[PDB]
């Protein structure tokens, strides 16, 4: 049962629809980015063409072992023709390799699928400025006004300052950052840079980062944990028990852990500004939850949609309940009446 919001009308295209078997009529499967809820179903035994960014294609080949004959990477900001239809991939400001897709239908309809994105004013000067867009398939993850969080710049500044202070006060403190999906790499890269260290991680995480075309990555990451003052761990280990366990394995090199858990929005945001964020502490371990989002805030999403002025909006997130659907449609109507389209 492939949902309608993953189908592109007038085409043989689906978007992020790999867990529904052979979709009837689908001649090309697009993947917006390498996140689990979006590539779900893709495996080494997929035998249909997959269209994606170069970075996403690297991850499909090396992490999911999809055969190269079915991986069709496309450059960004470049008009391409897929099965007789003009398409453009645009940077989504989400995770590495994440794209939005512009479809130019033969009948003149223009469709923008945002994939997952964090709307930014720089998108208002992309190839979208040249385009009337009739249908918008919109990442509505945080489509409610209570969803406020700081800029990525502000969050990284807090993380850098917090880590530099803690390690300058105690040179025997270890910094740990939690990760699961790709994305939010700036958190641990910026901290390692201010500490003059490479980032140590597992072989599997190292493999993943090697696929991301990050400039000078070999100067920034390592599998030699002993040489690193900043360690990556699975997000599930970012707790007092998991961190105590990791500290023991470091052989008495460290006597303190400062850990960061990059989250999306938490209602702590509704009460606390980034400068007033405090950690959870138990003994010699402190855990900071930092609101580093790679999705649009409500205000960022509203600004983007009011600039784009689409004729029709199709939400791709929070579609499962009538309450969420009615809430989002109320906001779309508000935005349209305020802006005048
Ligand atoms: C369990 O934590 C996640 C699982 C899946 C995803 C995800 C994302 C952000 C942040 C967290 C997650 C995301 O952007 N996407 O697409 C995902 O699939
Ligand atoms: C199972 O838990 C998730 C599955 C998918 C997603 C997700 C996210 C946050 C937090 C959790 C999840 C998210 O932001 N996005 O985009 C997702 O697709
Ligand atoms: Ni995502
Ligand atoms: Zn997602």
């Amino acid at each position: 049962t492939c949902p309608f919001y993953k189908k592109i009308p007038g085409t043989g295209f689906t978007v992020d629809a790999f867990q529904y078997g052979v979709v009837e009529g689908c001649t090309a499967y697009f993947l917006t980015h390498f996140h689990s809820d979006h590539y779900a179903g893709l495996s080494k035994h997929f035998t249909f063409p997959v269209y994606c960014s170069e970075i996403t294609g690297n991850l499909l080949k090396n992490k999911l072992h999809v055969q190269e004959q079915y991986i069709h990477p496309l450059p960004l900001d470049t008009e391409c023709i897929v099965n007789g239809v003009k398409v453009v991939l645009l940077d989504a400001n989400h995770c590495p390799g994440a794209v939005m897709i512009l479809f130019y239908l033969p009948n003149g309809t223009v469709i923008l699928h945002t994939g997952d994105f964090r709307a930014d004013p720089s998108m208002e000067r992309s190839l979208l400025a040249d385009q009337k867009v009739h249908m918008l398939y919109l990442d509505t993850t945080y489509c409610s006004p209570e969803y406020t969080f700081p800029s990525q710049q502000e969050v990284i500044r807090f993380a850098i300052n917090t880590a530099f202070e803690a390690v300058t006060l105690n040179p025997h403190a270890l910094v740990v950052c939690g990760t699961y999906s790709i994305g939010k790499e700036k958190v641990f890269l910026a901290i390692a840079d201010v500490l003059g260290s490479k980032v140590g991680m597992s072989q599997e995480k190292y493999k993943t980062l090697q696929c991301l075309n990050i400039p000078e990555i070999n100067s920034l990451i390592t599998t030699d944990m002993c040489s690193s003052l900043v360690h990556l761990l699975p997000m599930m280990q970012i707790n007092f028990k998991g961190l105590q366990s990791h500290l023991k394995k470091c052989g008495g090199k460290y006597n303190q852990i400062l850990a960061f858990r990059p989250t999306g929005w938490t209602h702590s945001n509704k009460f606390t500004r980034i400068a007033d964020v405090i950690p959870q502490t138990k003994g010699n371990i402190s855990i900071y939850g930092i609101p580093y989002s790679e999705h649009s805030s409500y205000l960022e999403m509203k600004r983007f949609v009011q600039w784009l002025k689409p004729q029709k909006i199709i939400p791709t997130v929070n579609v499962g309940t009538w309450k969420s659907r009615s809430t989002m449609e109320k906001y779309f109507r508000e935005w349209k009446l305020e802006a005048g389209y």
